[PDB]
């Protein structure tokens, strides 16, 4: 009941207790582990909310006093009364960030304290979404020295009167599959676009087309926005020795803006909630240049590097990966746009899993994710046991809206 | 039940039945996931289900279930049980156990071989000197010139647990670590603790970067006893660089022959304490975590300043190229010596097939996902993309503890 994890790097041992307030399930079992699977009432609320109240209060020192029993008793009557209720800034901001702070799959989770907050719960339109998200595109970009930050709005009602952004990321590249059978751009963004064009985008079928915004207010049909050209913040890719680099015609956008999932605080649900912090190098240059289910674009770079390709054993592959993630993080540093490599980013992890474990007695987290998809044992966190558990306030998965959605 | 895994890369989706016949725990729970947790005397009461359901795979396998050598097999150990409180496994069990035990080993990477194992019964064994003669052939078979063959060597299984049998290194031919007075270390810093012991027990050290350690072995539960492998059954391949002809220089070398001697092996309830085993390695091994862990031989620094990288800023990438090319000159080295040896791009696809074709045949393959992983290039091998699902089946090889901490010294 009391766990212990190790460090197989350094022998560190810590101890963890804050699992045992852990409510959501794992999908593991006695009998099998499932860490690899991607995708694992007024009743139900007034626990909910009074598990999170408990926690607010008793973080700022507060616990059982007046203020605590009259907000738990005030937000008991407005359940009661109107089977739901809303949560105060002080609170909003709270949940937000302890989402962050809970979100175990987050290797750069040490900042999450610093989150910057946008109260968009008075927003009762699309016109309206685009407005703020503009304004968080524009704060968080900070003219490439990125800003964390979350807007949030509207909470879920009765569940037909849903706000949500349909795009996965507030910035992302269109993907169209060729008539010659292959995929121009990003081939992960290929369904989407489609339903922006039968929505009504003209695409300009380019390689790298920032996607336009579908945006859905109080449950209704989504609408459509171009995202100020001047607002996307993007670095062209170019290697600091290989001068055919940039030949290659790649670039990437500076901003990481999830903007497809759920939060939720208290037992209350916000369906849209767009948040942004800024890149790890590998998440580009590994996954996105070189899933064979992206940009894939390997094979062009090792050709251009002139390796032997006969054989895998001339580790061609991770020869040209590695420059490939090179190229990225110089790209960026140039540019002056905020980015940060995985050798300091799990170093960065290890620091505030080590402050988790001694302020909070624990920090939930994902070995599968947290490790980087390039060099895994050269940094320190893959030598790093952990515990994954689920803790609330939280970000969750949700499902695609067009699946939902009653047009 | 049924369950499915998904490669996020090909979007092939597999349905799991297999999980169902697993009986042990993983550690796991629906609260908690210790999926990167590392480490997560029997009676006649529970002996007998658990030769029953062994067997009862045994012979469903050889087509037999039900017949009347099942049958009477079943009512055979029965009775020796009863009579014995333990029971003897035929030499076709113990080789179907012992091939099983691999194909159910979860965080093994290479299992698309399990078949091809060769069984080496060492059950009449009954002294150390008896253990180390039966050592030194399985070393022998297995390496073959360079021309690599899996074996497994099977010592009699544990009776009342005051008679075990025990190999007390962790593998069967591995690199003396010496941890000097000012800190450092010299030699292969994982096996320190090891070295001391046989220090203490008798060995005299020669002292350097590369000593290939004695063995170290219990029989019958009796006190150990040092033997030195003959240097000639110990192929080693000196590392040089194709291209990076100072790489020499570093004076690097490994040994051919990777061989785990410190695990349990169950089969039917019966355990077996001593059970080296022994394939080829993949590169990643070598390459990444034992010269390159800051744990182990650490040479990432000393490289990289021989091929002259920016090292003032991680983000030059300096750790993952000189990485790469260490890497590079492990494969290159084997390869040039005909020594059997897997890169990890081969072994993670080759793995990839081994893996739907027992979804096909069997309903399922137990996979331990931050074990199958490359320790470098993840993502650009198709494991990672891989969905998987871990649990236990029997036979296994099991982890025990270190029998330093355990022995009843009779001094
Ligand atoms: C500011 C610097 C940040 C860094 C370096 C960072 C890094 C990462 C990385 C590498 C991943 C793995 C995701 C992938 O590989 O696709 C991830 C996941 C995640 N991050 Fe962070 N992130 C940052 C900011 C934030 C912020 C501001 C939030 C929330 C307010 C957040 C919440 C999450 C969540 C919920 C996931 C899991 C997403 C999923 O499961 O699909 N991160 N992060
Ligand atoms: C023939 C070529 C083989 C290859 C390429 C291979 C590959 C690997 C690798 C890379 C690991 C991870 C080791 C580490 O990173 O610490 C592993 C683990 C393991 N292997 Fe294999 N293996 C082979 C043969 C065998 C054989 C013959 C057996 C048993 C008869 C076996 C049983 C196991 C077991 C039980 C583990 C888990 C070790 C642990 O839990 O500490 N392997 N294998
Ligand atoms: C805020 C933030 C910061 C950062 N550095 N990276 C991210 C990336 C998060 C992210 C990007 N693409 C995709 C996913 C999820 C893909 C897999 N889903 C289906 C589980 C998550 C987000
Ligand atoms: C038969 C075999 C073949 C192969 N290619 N590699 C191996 C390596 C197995 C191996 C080697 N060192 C260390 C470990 C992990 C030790 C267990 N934990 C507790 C440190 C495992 C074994
Ligand atoms: C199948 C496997 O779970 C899948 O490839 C995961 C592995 N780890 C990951 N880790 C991160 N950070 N991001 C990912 O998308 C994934 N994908
Ligand atoms: C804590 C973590 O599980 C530990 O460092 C593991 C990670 N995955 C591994 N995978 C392999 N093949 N070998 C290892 O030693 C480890 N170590
Ligand atoms: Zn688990």
């Amino acid at each position: 009941r009391f766990l212990k994890v190790k460090n197989w790097e350094t022998d560190v041992v810590l101890t963890d207790t804050l699992h045992l307030k852990s409510t959501l399930e794992t999908g593991c079992t006695e009998h099998i582990c499932m860490g690899s699977i991607v995708l694992p009432t007024k009743d139900q609320l007034f626990p909910l909310a009074k598990e999170f109240l408990d926690q607010y209060y008793s973080s700022i020192k507060r616990f059982g006093s007046k203020a605590h029993m009259d907000r738990l008793e005030e937000v008991n009557k407005e359940i009661e009364s109107t089977s739901t209720y809303q949560l105060k800034d002080t609170e909003l901001i709270y949940g937000a960030k302890h989402a962050w702070r809970n979100a175990s799959r987050c290797v750069g989770r040490i900042q999450w304290s610093k989150l910057q907050v946008f109260d968009a719960r008075d927003c009762t339109t699309a016109h309206g979404m685009f407005n703020y998200i503009c304004n968080h595109v524009k704060y968080a970009t900070n003219k490439g020295n990125l800003r964390s930050a979350i807007t949030i709005f509207p909470q879920r009602t009765d569940g037909k009167h849903d706000f949500r952004v349909w795009n996965s990321q507030l910035i992302r590249y269109a993907g169209y599959k060729q008539p010659d059978g292959s995929t121009l751009g990003d081939p992960a963004n290929v369904q989407f676009t489609e339903i922006c064009i039968q929505q009504g985008w003209k695409a300009p079928r380019g390689r790298f087309d920032v996607l336009p915004l579908l945006l859905q207010a109080n449950g209704n049909d989504p609408e459509l926005f171009q995202i100020p050209p001047e607002l996307v913040l993007e670095v062209p890719i170019r290697h600091p020795k290989f001068d055919w680099f940039k030949d290659l015609g790649l670039k990437w956008y500076g901003l990481p803006a999830v903007s497809n999932m759920l939060l939720e605080i208290g037992g209350l649900e916000f369906s849209a909630c767009p948040f942004s912090g800024w890149y790890m190098g590998t998440e580009i240059g590994v996954r996105n240049y070189c899933d064979n289910s992206r940009y894939n674009i390997l094979e062009e770079v090792a050709k251009k590097m002139d390796l032997d390709m006969r054989k895998t054993s001339s580790l061609w592959k991770d020869q040209a990966l590695v420059e490939i993630n090179i190229a990225v993080l110089y790209s960026f540093q140039s540019d002056k746009v905020t980015i940060v490599d995985h050798h300091s980013a799990t170093e960065s992890f290890i620091k505030h899993m080590e402050n988790e474990y001694r302020c909070r007695g624990g920090c939930p987290a994902d070995w599968v994710w947290i490790v980087p998809p390039m060099s895994g044992s050269i940094t320190p966190v893959f030598h790093q046991e952990m515990l994954n558990y689920r803790l609330t306030p939280s970000f969750e998965y949700q499902p695609d809206p067009w699946n939902t959605h009653v047009w």
